[PDB]
């Protein structure tokens, strides 16, 4: 390989994780790798909440490269919050490292119960600068500016449960991860990796929809009216929504563009829950409303489609992911 590759591990076809290190002594952490975010945080030894107790806890006194900051910070996500302070230290992703500004989280109460139930320690954001808190240049943009990579781009080939591992790749595109053509879609905003596409489910449409490609999200989210229209006379029961996995009325998402066509079928957006019951699926689709009608294409989408996030060309590339390497 001529690129930096970091292996991704699956967690029951819902979420995936990847490891990176912080500190010149390479203390290991498990991260959500999140193109929907623009900050890096790890839980600190100074964390006082209960969630932190089983986590890998970052200790700045072990790194000669640590550089104090201390500015207080709260990190807000759609479905939780963590707080702490800024610090700077060597951050290492695959085999590339750089001095980088990140957050030492000391309070995780705003992430519970998910945090304690899950195996990740922190989050490693991979969005654009203006999405970040504390005005911090993206890791991959810095690598480029520091001449540690030649191309400011990264790709996601997601893992599938009991089939194969995945790869986050920084610095170039590897044909081995995908099949059929690679189509590029220009960002509508240098913020999230968000592009404009026409959405169609049944006889429902949203032209010029804002679509966030978000690796740190374990569902597809749609605007709530759009969801309600999708649910009409569909044989699903509002408990989050449960359906028979073979429910023949379950529609296919279509997203079209100037020069690309992408689909998402029920087999990708159904979160099998066959331990609640035999032939039983969760709709892995959530209603969520932003100022402008938005779709978040999360893990279900990125599990089907290989993706490229190119900062130099301000665009996202999309292709069918190879079913097996
Ligand atoms: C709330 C906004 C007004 C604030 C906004 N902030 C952001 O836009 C931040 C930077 N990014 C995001 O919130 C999107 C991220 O991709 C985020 C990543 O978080 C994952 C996450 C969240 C909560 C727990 Br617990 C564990 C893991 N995904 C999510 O929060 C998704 N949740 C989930 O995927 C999820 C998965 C598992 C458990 C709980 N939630 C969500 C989109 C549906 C802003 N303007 O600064």
């Amino acid at each position: 390989s001529s690129n930096d590759n970091i292996e991704l591990v699956d967690f029951q076809n819902i979420m995936f994780y990847g490891d990176a290190e912080v500190g010149d002594n390479q203390q290991p952490f498990t991260f959500i790798l999140d193109t929907g975010s623009a900050n890096l945080w790890v839980p600190s030894v100074k964390c006082t909440t209960a969630g932190c107790l089983t986590k890998h806890l970052y200790d700045s006194s072990k790194s000669r490269t640590y550089e104090k900051d201390g500015t207080k910070v709260e990190m807000n996500y759609v479905s939780g919050t963590v707080s702490g302070f800024f610090s700077k230290d060597l951050v290492t992703v695959g085999n590339l490292s750089l001095p980088y500004k990140f957050i030492e989280v000391i309070d995780t109460n705003g992430f519970e119960p998910t945090y304690t139930a899950s195996t990740f320690d922190g989050i490693l954001g991979l969005g654009w600068k203006d999405l970040s808190i504390g005005s911090v240049d993206p890791i991959v943009v810095e690598l480029k500016n520091q001449n540690k990579i030649e191309n400011a781009l990264f790709t996601f080939y997601l893992p599938v449960h009991d089939k194969h591992t995945g790869f986050l790749t920084i610095g170039g595109i590897e044909e081995r991860f995908y099949e059929g053509p690679l189509t590029y879609e220009k960002l509508n905003h240098d913020l999230y990796w968000q592009i404009t596409l026409d959405a169609h489910v049944g006889n429902i449409m949203l032209e010029k929809a804002n679509c966030i490609v978000d690796s740190g999200t374990s569902a597809i989210t749609v605007p709530t009216d759009f969801l309600n229209k999708m649910l009409q006379n569909l044989d699903v029961i509002k408990v989050f929504y449960v359906t028979l996995c073979n429910n023949s009325k379950l529609p296919t998402f279509e997203f079209t563009s100037e020069n690309g066509k992408y689909t998402l079928e029920p087999e990708y957006y159904l979160q099998h829950i066959e331990d609640v019951g035999p032939g039983l699926c969760m709709l892995n689709i959530i209603g969520l409303d932003f100022p402008v009608p938005t779709f978040i294409l999360g893990d279900p989408f990125m599990r089907k489609y290989f993706t490229v996030f190119d900062y130099d060309n301000h665009s996202v590339g999309i292709a069918l992911a190879k079913k097996n390497l």
